[PDB]
Parts: structure tokens; sequence; C-alpha cells
């Protein structure tokens, strides 16, 4: 049954077919079995070891470089020579990426945990059910609880399944609901069945929630639902059903490994088009061995040369920093890539209570009525100071001191303050402070009546523990209470019946005291209190009450208001039930009110500035809140989401008001609302959606597994770090202070990483489009090859590595938060950059490829071998005499592939300098803004020197020591990239900034 709340319990036992006092029968625990399945969320995919590696090798790129390895190892096979030292190098490196690539990426998912596994933390092991097969009770496993079920719950323990009371054993059954919402406040519980069939969770006040505990006593229900039919598990299916699409960034690294693999295809085909004229060639002569050899080693090449291999952990290492600077600044982030996403937020849905405020309460004013006589009225407003729980303040009346015990009005009003409540304070001696005990609201009103003390007891001789309690155990030893009737938002108030201390032989003198919203409150009030008398509830004196209030909420003070009233004759103790709370409302009629105090839950002093923050960002702030309408307005006003006198009817919205519009308004609603209030448990998901329908990068605050849903379909959920273990799992930023402006922090933040982010994307990227044009016209040309396989992966990985990374440190702009966020859809190059990089990458491959052709040439330590024979280098071997000079094996030496690369090298680190800024030249931004970077091109070139001297290490990479002469040379023709790239500045600068 899943509207079991609506039905009574004999309709409930009837739909089961099963009796209370024996339970289900064997054979209707087998059927129910069958029927329902058992009670457990599903088994998560266990997805195996293999699959995981399998899943490592399912990129596009790194099945290039997996096909790449393959012809590598078959040409390091089949081959004629003895020197196999360096021959097998290439593949094994190239095998050992994908490896170590592999490696990470099943450590990634051993240690990540989804949110759906962590709801599996609320399901017990045990449940005791009452079957009829036995008589006493019989504790079972959870999971074999059927629908049906007979099921005992005490303190303790949690709740196995959704269930509908019975019977409550003990006198009062409270449960901790609390992994549902935030407010751990206990809930009381009733028997008595609730009307309406589409009630929310909060007000089935019969039902049990699986996963929830009982916080006091003992009860009997029937179990209405169990497994993914729980709310719980609605919720876990909710969770399941969303799909989490990949960030911006991944969706552009993704697309350029499409458009990489058409490239680098595309290049194999024109190599092949260029050297048709070898079917022009005698099929007698030459070697087709030898030819097919160097178009698969160039092929090799050309894919080493395409993938930016160093780019998934230079990314990787700029994320896993800023985590940890973020962390600082009271930002927990739990998902690496959601760091660019954050940078991205166009939308912020915050709650109001504890991060747009401090949730410390504190009243400020207070009002009773001081005169009726007919037409005439006067009020007595007072007002009172201290924003903390201590009762350090005083009252005021038209700031002027007062003694609140000269007031009659105000004695009456503090008794209701001190007995309607169910909370209290204690003076931490660890902290040193004033801490509260239950509900902030109840403990504003603790905190009220210790700085009114209408009776002026002695409070200044008392120690510091024993002044929190003070007044309030006056007031506590007046009125015994009877019993108190539990707050329902249904009638919105709550009472206690109280008698006299004095009064063992009498039944006449019982009072009741009622606080709640207004509204209500006052509808019920056919009395009012002056002082001590009282007089009939009129027209005039009823409107100017509400006045007050409305101002009092309305107004710049934005405060909740709370109505306080006495039944100065309660019905009879014997004439009231106690189990019936539909009845409660009856029982607080015909009251007399007392007075109106108003309390505040004051905005975090960083809140005023981060909202502002957003409007210069293009970042729009949603204020959800559980204040009405018109206060949440107010506070909008008062903390800068909406101008002070600036219209706001279609941009506030209540739940109900939301619900009452189609679908087509409702999505246009939330394009230019920015204050929810009253919201109902399904909004939060339904104002993402919405959000998302326009293409916004919603972030979306939550607490609660009622939130999870919510925030797993955000682009950045947030949770608090008070918040709970399910709702942190299904965010993808924790914030340790709860406070909002952390995460405004992160968003800009997050927008100087990916800036960042992007220089050294580009940067690499960068390099290699020079390096597959130095591959293309070394391929093109005939040439030998100036750059190897295990060369280029030095550079990706090591060389140009330590560059990159320290580009994430590049200085961040001073107009961050001034600009609008970034477009999913925009770029990382285009337009005029993707022709600078298309210049500068055959800038690259046509020195890299010149600087070796020229070790072979115009060289005193090479050869005077002409070009006609150079690009002929493969026939020297047989047609000696066209080639008549040296030997066949100076083609294959080492020292002009180290010009390729030390020019490829130094070229790189100029280029990292070019990086540093997009368009603003040299001069204007120089070299040093960033010392990070200037200390890893030192250590870069530390790196290439020492794979130059270091005997084990040029034999490996093919590499012999430059000559001071060659390396001039190699200057010579790298240094002069950065005067390229500042023309191309210029042209940016000067001609196209429109
Ligand atoms: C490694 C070497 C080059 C070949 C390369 O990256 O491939 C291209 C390709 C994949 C794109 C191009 C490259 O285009 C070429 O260089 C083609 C010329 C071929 C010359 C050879 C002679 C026959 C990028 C690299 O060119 C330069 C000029 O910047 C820019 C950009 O890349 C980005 O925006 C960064 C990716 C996150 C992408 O156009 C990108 O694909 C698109 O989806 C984007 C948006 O990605
Ligand atoms: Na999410």
């Amino acid at each position: 049954m899943e509207a079991a709340h609506s039905k009574s319990t004999e309709e409930c036992l009837a739909y089961f077919g099963v009796s209370e006092t024996t339970g289900l029968t064997p054979d209707q625990v087998k059927r129910h079995l069958e029927k329902y399945g058992h009670n457990e969320l599903p088994a998560e995919e266990g997805k195996s070891l293999w699959e995981l590696v399998i899943e490592q090798f399912e990129d596009l790129l790194v099945r290039i470089l997996l096909l790449a390895a393959c012809i590598s190892f078959v040409l390091a096979w089949f081959e004629e020579g003895e020197e196999t030292i360096t021959a097998f190098v290439e593949p094994f490196v190239i095998l050992l990426i994908l490896i170590a690539n592999a490696i990470v990426g099943v450590w990634q998912e051993r240690n990540a945990e989804n949110a759906i596994e962590a709801l599996k933390e609320y399901e017990p092991e045990m449940g005791k059910v009452y079957r009829a097969d036995r008589k006493s009770v019989q504790r079972i496993k959870a999971r074999d609880i059927v629908p049906g079920d007979i099921v005992e719950v005490a303190v303790g323990d949690k709740v196995p399944a959704d269930i509908r009371i019975l019977s409550i054993k003990s006198t009062t059954l409270r449960v901790d609901q609390s992994i549902l919402t935030g407010e751990s406040v206990s809930v009381i519980k009733h028997t008595e069945p609730v009307p309406d069939p589409r009630a929310v969770n909060q007000d089935k006040k019969n039902m049990l929630f699986s996963g929830t505990n009982i916080a006091a006593g003992k009860a009997l229900g029937i179990v209405a639902t169990t497994g993914v039919s729980t709310e719980i598990g609605k919720i876990r299916d909710q969770m399941a059903a969303t799909e989490q699409d990949k960030t911006p960034l991944q969706q552009k690294l993704d697309e350029f490994g499409e458009q990489l693999s058409k490239v680098i295809s595309l290049i194999c085909v024109a190599v092949w088009l260029i050297n048709i004229g070898h079917f022009n060639d005698p099929v007698h002569g030459g070697s087709w061995i030898r030819g097919a050899i160097y178009y698969f080693k160039i092929a090799v090449a050309l894919a080493v040369a395409a993938i930016p291999e160093g780019l998934p952990a230079v990314i990787t290492t700029c994320l896993a920093l800023g985590t940890r600077r973020m962390a600082k600044k009271n930002a927990i982030v739990r998902s690496l890539p959601s760091v660019e996403t954050l940078g991205c937020t166009s939308v912020i849905c915050s709650d109001k209570t504890g991060t747009l405020t401090t949730n410390q309460m504190s009243v400020c004013k207070m009002f009773i009525i001081d005169k009726v006589d007919g037409d005439f009225c006067s009020l007595n407003e007072f007002s009172i100071t201290g924003s903390t729980y201590a009762p350090e303040g005083e009252v005021l009346k038209n700031d002027k001191p007062i003694r609140s015990g000269q007031f009659d009005g105000l004695v009456e009003l503090a008794t209701i303050c001190a007995l309607c409540n169910d909370s209290s304070l204690d003076f931490n001696e660890t902290k040193g402070v004033y801490e509260k005990v239950g509900e902030a609201t109840e403990t504003a009103l603790t905190t009220l009546v210790e700085k009114m003390n209408v009776f002026n007891t002695e409070v200044r001789n008392l120690s510091k523990v024993e002044r929190a309690n003070a007044c309030n155990s006056v007031i506590r030893q007046l009125m015994k209470k009877e019993f108190t009737l539990e707050f329902s938002r249904d009638r919105k108030s709550m009472s206690v019946y109280c008698s006299p201390a004095k009064s063992s032989r009498a039944a006449v003198g019982n009072k009741m005291f009622v606080k709640g919203a207004p509204e209500g409150v006052i509808d019920r009030c056919n009395y009012v209190r002056v002082g001590t008398t009282r007089v009939p509830m009129t027209g005039p004196v009823k409107e100017k009450i509400l006045s007050v209030i409305k101002e009092w909420g309305t107004g710049r003070d934005t405060l909740r208001c709370l109505a306080l009233a006495t039944r100065d004759t309660p019905p009879k103790r014997e004439e009231m039930v106690l189990d019936d709370s539909s009845r409660f409302m009856e029982y607080e009629t015909d009251l007399t009110f007392v007075g109106v105090v108003g309390m505040l839950d004051p905005p975090r002093k960083e809140v005023m500035g981060s909202i502002q923050l957003c409007r210069d960002a293009g970042i729009r702030v949603i204020m959800i809140t559980g204040d009405n309408k018109g206060t949440a307005i107010a506070i909008c006003r008062r903390i800068g989401i909406f101008g002070e006198n600036e219209e706001v009817a279609d941009r506030a919205y209540t739940g109900r008001e939301f619900d009452d519009l189609p679908l087509a308004e409702q999505r246009e609603a939330c394009r230019r609302a920015c204050c929810f209030a009253r919201v109902e448990p399904s909004h939060k998901s339904k104002i993402v959606e919405y959000l998302q329908s326009y293409d916004e990068i919603t972030a979306m605050t939550g607490d609660g597994v009622n939130d999870a849903p919510a925030l797993k379909k955000a682009e950045i959920g947030i949770a608090m770090g008070s918040g709970t273990a399910v709702a942190k799992t299904a965010s993808e930023m924790v914030l340790a202070d709860d406070n909002f402006s952390t995460i405004v922090a992160a968003v800009e933040e997050g927008r100087a990483i990916y800036n960042n982010m992007k220089q050294f994307i580009r940067y690499l990227i960068s390099s290699n489009v020079g390096e597959v044009v130095c591959i293309f016209l070394t391929a093109a040309l005939g040439l030998p090859e100036a750059l190897i396989p295990v060369q280029l992966l030095w550079v990706n990985l090591v060389t140009d590595g330590l560059p990159a990374t320290a580009l994430g440190f590049n200085p961040p702009d001073l107009d961050i938060m001034d600009r609008p966020p970034r477009s999913p859809k925009e770029p990382l190059i285009s337009g005029w950059l993707f022709f600078r990089y298309m210049a500068i990458g055959g800038y690259v491959g046509a020195a890299t490829v010149g600087a070796a052709a020229w070790w072979f040439m115009y060289a005193e330590d090479g050869p005077g071998v002409t070009y006609h024979q150079l690009t002929h280098f493969m026939q020297c071997t047989e047609d000696h005499p066209h080639f008549e000079g040296l030997d066949c094996e100076i083609f294959e030496a080492p020292e002009p592939m180290t010009m390729a690369l030390s020019v490829l090298v130094t070229i790189e680190m100029c280029n990292a300098l070019n990086s540093l800024s997009e368009n603003q030249s040299l001069m204007r931004m120089p070299p040093w803004v960033n010392i990070w970077l200037l200390g890893s091109i030192c250590l870069s070139m530390s790196l290439h020197f020492l794979i130059l001297y270091v005997d084990p290490l040029p034999m490996i990479f093919k590499l012999k020591a430059l000559d001071l002469t060659q390396w001039l040379m190699v200057l010579k023709i790298s240094l002069p990239v950065i005067g390229l790239d500042e023309i191309l500045k210029f042209i940016a600068r000067n001609y196209l900034e429109g």
C-alpha cells in the first residue's frame, strides 16, 4: 500500500488479510515474498577487474596508441641486426604508458563511492516481526520482511521498512527522521489516518519510514511497502534514473579525440598519395620490405606525435592542487572534473537557513496590547538587544531600558515562552559560550525570558552554568505542565496544558498556552489580554495587530513572527483525546491574544558582498526558503537579490503557486525567478530540469536524502559539511562551513583554474601540431626520421609536462568575476587562434625537420650530402655509385635527431612563455610574471642534458651531445618563434578587437 497513511488501521489489516495479534501465516509470507520481492535495494553492478581494465582501452586515443604499440612491436621483431638494446625499447615504453594509464583508472573506481550504495547504510540488518508460526516476537533479516508483516520497533531501532503504525504501546512515540530532512528534531507519531492521499511525508504522522530511527517509545505496525517502493527506495530509483552528462571539457576532449583520429588517418592517405610515384618504379630492384617498414615507422611516429600523452596527467595534477587550495577556503570538492563545471556556474540555488543565514535565532522585537477603548487602540512595542543565545541583553521601549515586570502583559508573555517550549540553554565550559539545546526558534524564546526577568529574580549572584536556565526555572515552578499538543503544519501552532502548583485538591484553574504562526492563532482569538484584564477581540484591534506583524515580517527587519495566546478556560482534562492530533486545533480555540514575538535569523556577514559578486559575474542567485512568500521576498531585498524597490511579482513563487502553473509557465518562471518559498519535495529537481532546459550550469544545495536526486541532477550539487553522509556523496562539493560565500569563492577559483587550464591545454596540443607536421614533412619529402617515438614521448610526458604544469599557476585576471559565465560550448581553439597555432605548428614542423637536414648538409661534423640524395637515402645501400662517398649508416646518425629534438625542446620552452597570455605581448606581461614557469624550464633543460650525457640515456633516445656551434644553430632557428607569435599577438590586439 503506497497510500496506507490515508487508510485506517482496520483497512490496512483488511487489505493484506492479516491478523494484528498473530501476524502473517507462513503461506502468506511465501506469497507476499514472491509478489513483492525481498525488502532491499537492488545490488549495484559488480564491475569486475577485467571489465575495469578493458574500459581503460575504450578511449579512441588510447586505442590508437595501442595500435601504434603493436606495429612498433612487430617492427622491433622483424628486423636485421644485433643491436636490440634500442629496438624493443620503443614498443615497451608505449605499452608502459597504457598500463600505467590503466592502473590509474582502476585505482579510481576502487576508491569511488556512489550515493546509491550510501543509502544501504540506512537499511538495518535485522527486524522484529510477529508471524502466526510463533507466539513471541522473532527477529529476522530485514530483507525477509514483506508487505503485510506485523512489525515491532522500539527506541534505538532502525526502521526496516515503510510501516503504517497500528498501535503505540508506549506513552508517546518519537522518531528521528533526520536522514530525510536536516532537522534532527524528533517528531511525534500517532495511529489516526491522514485524510489527504497526496500528503507529503512530513505530514504522514502515522507512518514510519525505512531508514529512520526511533528516538523514543515502542510501537506496533503493519508493513506498507518494501524495497524500492519505500520513500527511500523511490529516491534511489530517481537517482539511478538520473543521467549525469560529462563536463564541457570532457566533451571537448572527447571531440578532440574523434577529430585527431580523422586527421591521423587523413595524413596516412596523404603520405600514400604523395608517394604514388612508386607505382611507376620497376618491380625488379629496391626493397619493398624496407619501403614498407618506412611507411609503418612514420605511422607509429605520426600517432605518438599527435596524442598529447602527458595532457591527462597535467590536467589531473592542476585539479588536485586546486582542490587542496579550495579546501582551505572551506570548499571540499569531491569530483576533480567538477572544478571546470563549477567555474561555468550560471545559476546558484541556495537554501536560506544555515547557508544564507546563521541559523542563530534571536528575539529582536515584541509587542503586547496596552489599551483597547472603543475605536481607539494602543500597543506596547519593545526591543531586545543581544543576537547570541546568551542571556546577555536588555529590553527597551523607544530605545529606553525598561523593567518587564512592570508590565503584566509581559509577565504572561514570558510565561508562554518558557512553558510552551521543548528547548533549553546550556553554558559550554569547553567552548566558553552559551549553546542551544533543541530548536533554534524555541531556544530563542528561552534566551528571551532570561533577558526579560518578569519577576526580578536575583540572577547576578548565580554562576555561569546556572545562569543559563534561571528565569525559565522560576516560571516552571509556577505552573505544572500536564501535557503538550505537538506542532503540526495543518494548524501551524503548538500548546501546553498547565495546572497551578499549589492545587492538590482542585479541578479549577487550568491554563493552555499557545504559540505558532500569527494568522491561524489570531483567528482563533476571541479575546485580548490588556495587562491582567481581558476584552473581546474586535475588528479595528485585530487589524492593528496584523498590521505590525506585516511590518515586522515584510519590512527591512525581516522577522519571523510568533503569536502567543492563552486559553483562559481550557476544556476539562477528561474531555480531551491526546492521541487524536486532528482534534488539536479544536482544543486551541476561544483563545486570548497575549502578544507577538519577532525573531531574526540574520544573514551571514559575507553574503551581502558575495551576492554582489554573482551579479558582477553574471551569476543568477535563487533563494529557497521555508519563510512565507512575503518574508522570503523581504529577505531577498535585504541581502541584495532583489532591489529594495523593484517589482518581483513574476520573480518569486511559493510551492503552491508553482504547482498551479502549467508545465509551460513553470519552465518560464524558472528562467526569471530568484526566490522560492514553501517549496514542495519534488520542486528542487523540477527547478534544476527547467534551468537545464535553458542550458544553465546549475548549482544546488541540500542536506538530506530528500534533496539527493536534485543534488545528483544539478551540474554542481552542493552539500553542507554538517549535512548527511548520503547528501555529501550525492554532491560535487561540500561546504565545510555551510556558508554561501564559500560557493562564490569556489566559483571564482573555478574560473581562475580553467583559464590557466586553457593555457597548458592549448600549449601541449600546439606542440603536438608541430610534431605531426615534422613527421608529415619527413614523410612527404622522404627524409630520414628527424624525431622518433621514444624522443617524442619524453617531450610530451616530461620536457613539456613541467612547463604545462607550471602554466596552471599563472596569475588570475583581476576581472575574473567582472565577466559573464563562460559558455560550455566555447571552443578552446578557433578563429584567429586556430590560425596562430596553424602557423606555429608549421614553424615547428619545419624547424625540427630543417635542423636535422642542416646536419646532413651544411654542417662541419656532417657529410657534404646534397638534397637530391638525402631524399633517396633508402637507395644508398644499393645504388652506391649514384651516392658515392661515405657510409650508408650515416643516415641513421644520432646527431641530426638530437638537433631536431633540441630544437623541438627549445621552441617549446619559448612557446611556453608565449602561453603566459593569449594576446598580451611579453613586453607587456614579462616571463617573470610566473616564477614557477621559469623554474620549470630550467628543470626541463637540465633533464634534456641529462639524456644527452648520462651514458645509459643517450643510447636509449638515440642522442649525441651537441657542439657549442651546433647548439648555437638550435637557438638560431628556435628563438625567433617568440617573434612570430608576438606579431600574431599584435595583429590580434590591433586589428580584431572590435
Ligand atoms: C596534434 C596535431 C594536429 C594534427 C591536431 O591536433 O589535429 C587537428 C584537430 C584534432 C583539431 C585542430 C587540429 O587541426 C590541424 O592541425 C589540422 C592540420 C593538419 C596538418 C598536417 C598536414 C597534412 C586543432 C588542435 O588545431 C590547432 C590549430 O589548434 C584545434 C582545436 O583543438 C582544440 O580546440 C583543443 C582540444 C581540446 C580543434 O579544432 C581540434 O579538433 C577540434 O575538435 C578542436 C576544436 O578540438
Ligand atoms: Na550532480
